[PDB]
């Protein structure tokens, strides 16, 4: 139930943690992995399937290269302690096959390498998404 | 009071829950029951009319072929203990004119075949709903 | 502090309340006083300037043939008590200009023939928009 | 993680707090500085690099000619008793340039000479943002 | 879950929606059926079984003579559309035996002679209600 | 619907805006106006019908030497934009029936001399109170 | 930071999930394990050491015999979806010693004799608490 | 505007950052400053002038050995980015009178040697506070 799922338009910024497509008009503002960024070229069309995200003072925008990737990160957030900036540090390390993968053999000591996840983070996710991936 | 009735555009992605519609570079999520769905091929213009759905953490979209069935759905929403997911899955069993003469008739026996439908969860409905329709 | 402010487009449907206004394959549904309606062809291009009404479980779009107008619904808006359905109803019956000077003039009788409002109700907005207006 | 960035279309009015920018079909009002207003033809194309605030009861846009003024603005409003309203009158008086440096300088009575912002609230900014520009 | 279910002291004045019991120097406002009123004197000491309810701007306390009649107030308070104040109305008019009798047997025209429940109030509680007395 | 409607016991400290009366070792506090003050001793028992006013962020307590008086503060309280500060100014001001009848009367002069009500505040108050006092 | 920790007075009712202690007049509401319930006469003076549990719509308080069990309770709250009502089966099914050295342990089989407790929900106890007891 | 300003009875216990007061049969937790604490004897009567504290998941209550204090504390919390747990580390430093002065000559060093307040910190503190002490 997220809204609005991909956003397709002219580059017109890129910056290290975002970048900002206008689609006719309106300059949308995703932030995505340093990954995803890299293929990116100002002045060109592109289109990023995103995840949004509304709260009662605000609404971020999440950008991937596909809804494969796009999908597990509204996953991360399912988890209790898994913020957004969380999530897309996560995927900055662990791309998504590899993270899937991670999580269904409960390899905690490669989640370990993320920032800003202990024994215990790392351990909540492979507990309530074991299954789930 | 909704704001978005209805959005047009190609169709980028049919899964079996929701579409996908490109209206203008912004790619709308817009979900519907499968009998809508199947009438949907990828690559082709589409047009739903939709109800939409606002909430303190959430924006969710909810599309019919016509806003006769979309304005029932508004409705079944009117009932304490209905959720959209739930509304949803009365519509994939009873088609809007299948329904609103059940809800006329008092027909509990034909809602009782609701998935998450009681003797009582009918109840309300027609109580609620009878003269509404 | 409104956001959008009009919308241009092909007319989808004309119901006795609202206006569905297509703008770029998205669909806007507008209220708006019969009135404002009545001028309205399906088919036909069209713009509104809106007001623009956000709350935690909606966003409503209200419509009308200029800003002038529809900046002095902001207003009524701005009285306590007054709901959006009572000033678009007050508009219904005392057009911009009309309204405008009844309440400068702390006309209470005029305002007392408006659908929902008492003695104090019309001295509530004389009293707190004489000079406003 | 503002989603909204910039807005390009044909003014169709220059107010002196605000401006509308139709971005295909959807007349977005963005407010700015009397100086990037003044900038602005009415029939001409435009673009704004826009900061987009939202809350439970409303969703402001605000404009600047550029994001590097932009993002300052964001910044201002990053200080406990900066409303918009507010950083928008210190970038009145204080262009982006102008006002980055008069922060790193800790120049205190350069600030004061901004509308609302006696001792303290001129120094709570040079201390929260001193480091920060 | 209610954390005041009796207050016991001297009246220290008997209203005709509710009364003060001091409890040890602090005065405690509870209301009540008229009935349970009636038996209370002024000067002397008493005891109500209480009902407390707590929202984000109040908290007020609902006084019987037994906890029987106190708990299936809970109850009605229960069902969508159930105020305070009704369940109140409901029980000055129908005893606490002579009430859980009326929702078991269904008797829909006993309570529409209740103050404010036309047919389909009546009948969404004697639907929720029936197995619950 | 208030709960606390008295408290009874030593006067701890009596200061300008308010008292602490201890009922049974809790020290209370409750405001009331100079006049009420006065007429209390540190180091004796004393009674106030107080009011009590609840929200997500505080709950305080308000105290008169009767509830005739009491219960029209409540009242003020009920006019929309009347604080408790601004109802305990005016009754500082208005003794109780001074003030009821000046309500009644609409005597608008008499409620100016109040610190923070201009014409139309007074206003506000004479026509949704007139009847009601 | 809870605020009542402790309720002494005469036992109003026993109750099987929870118990009405009078302390001065004010019958207070407090919920325990069977156990602790078991040990208490009516009629006798009685002291529970108290968590208190307050949210916008409710203020429950928690009873136990000691508070190195209370702290106990307190801290299963800690965990993510662990509910009261949870917290109070686990105690009523694992003495506070009995559950303290489960959870050292690591003795994932013990926790998952409790109603409600899958595997997962039993080890983000673990996780979150060996530590922690 | 705080409600409970004083608790007095006997300390039921003494931890290290709290205390349990028990007045008439309710057992009350104040917390307070160690120095507080250590005159505190459990067994005997106490009497604690306090600060109380609600929010919509809470209320603390705040204890003192004089109004002074407590007062000075309420102020403290006065402060953007003043939490409750740091202004009762900030008087674990500084006495009440030691800390006043320090606010009043703008003595950061002092607040400096305070767990948890940088220069910025404290400086805010003196900025907001100097003419408040």
């Amino acid at each position: 139930e997220f809204m609005i799922a991909s956003v397709r338009g002219e580059v017109l910024e890129v910056a290290l943690d975002h970048v900002v497509i206008e689609a006719a008009g309106v300059g949308y503002r995703v932030n995505a992995t340093p990954a995803t960024l890299a293929t990116l070229r100002q002045g060109t069309e592109a289109r990023l399937i995103t995840a949004m995200i509304v709260r009662e003072d605000s609404m971020t925008l999440y950008g991937f290269p596909d809804g494969e990737t796009r999908d597990l990160f509204l996953t991360l957030l399912s988890v209790s302690g898994v913020g957004p900036r969380l999530a897309m540090a996560a995927l900055a390390v662990h791309d998504a096959p590899a993270l899937r993968q991670v999580l269904a053999d409960g390899n905690v000591a490669a989640l370990t390498r993320v920032p800003g996840i202990g024994k215990r983070g790392a351990e909540r996710m492979v507990l309530e998404l074991r299954d789930k991936v």
